[PDB]
């Protein structure tokens, strides 16, 4: 019959654009984090079932700033969204990655916590990866590592081998027309060209810097829409976001769109 795992009302391009979704959010500082630095947990009060989880790990030197903005805007269309700083600012993405999977043990942790605000909101076996730069790479990493993972989408991402052939995790990678820090044509591009065995997209942001996708950029309408539905699309198997997630969205601020195996 239905599917189990959908949550909130048809979406419509502008409901996917606008700031925020359908459902109330509420966060929390972590008060002891497991094997990572400090974390953020943004969560649905009102979903009408358990959600999945997404795990958001910064760039090198940074902090949970850079990636704030996703917490309320996926939280809020029915996730359990945790974003991370690091042990070290200087952390490489092999440890941003077990970092990131830590973080999800965690929100696991918490779902079966009688004193926590996300106390049976989750379902632990619905996770998805994301994060910025190095932390991109990290995202990578976790998807190769723990190919039981629903969703990915990477933002600039980056890490020393560009090999993700291995990925069998649905992907979407964001990357930065002009980045200077990690060149869309040495990091993004060919790491979404060795994925083949996976449903995977490609949208870079026409002029973007390496902190396009970041909080405060200003094409939150096209990037929230896309990994929204993506993480809709796959984390909760919910097909009523299958042409949001597989479309080229057929915008001015997109100056590279591939997509492949989506459905
Ligand atoms: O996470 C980062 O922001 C970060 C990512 C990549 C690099 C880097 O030096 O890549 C070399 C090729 O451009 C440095 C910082």
């Amino acid at each position: 019959g239905a599917n189990p795992y959908a949550r909130g009302p048809n979406p419509t391009a502008a409901s996917l654009e606008a700031s925020a979704g359908p459902f109330t959010v509420r966060s929390f500082t972590v008060s002891r984090p497991s094997g990572y630095g400090a974390g953020t947990v943004y969560y649905p009060t009102n979903a009408g079932g358990t959600v999945g989880a997404i795990a958001i790990v910064p760039g090198y030197t940074a902090r949970q700033s850079s990636i704030k903005w996703w917490g309320p805007r996926l939280a809020s269309h029915g996730f359990v969204v945790i974003t991370i700083d690091t042990n070290s600012t200087l952390d490489q993405p092999e440890s941003r990655s077990s970092q990131q999977m830590a973080a999800l043990g965690q929100v696991a942790s918490l779902n079966g916590d009688s004193s926590s605000p996300i106390y049976g909101k989750v379902d632990t076996a619905r996770m998805g990866v994301m994060g910025w730069a190095m932390g991109g790479g990290g995202s990578l990493i976790s998807a190769a590592n723990n190919p039981s993972l629903k969703a990915a989408a990477p933002q600039a991402p980056w890490h020393s081998s560009t090999n993700f052939s291995s990925v069998t995790v649905p992907t979407l990678i964001f990357a930065c027309e002009n980045d200077s820090i990690a060149p869309v044509a040495s990091s993004a591009l060919p790491i979404y060209d060795s994925m083949s065995q996976n449903a995977k997209q490609f949208l870079e942001i026409c002029g973007g810097s390496h902190s396009c996708a970041n909080s405060g950029n200003s094409n939150q309408a096209l990037i929230g829409k896309k990994g929204v539905a993506w993480m809709k699309r796959f984390m909760d198997n919910d097909t009523r976001y299958s042409t949001f997630a597989c479309e080229n969205p057929n915008s001015t601020a997109v100056c590279d769109f591939r997509t492949a195996n989506c459905s």
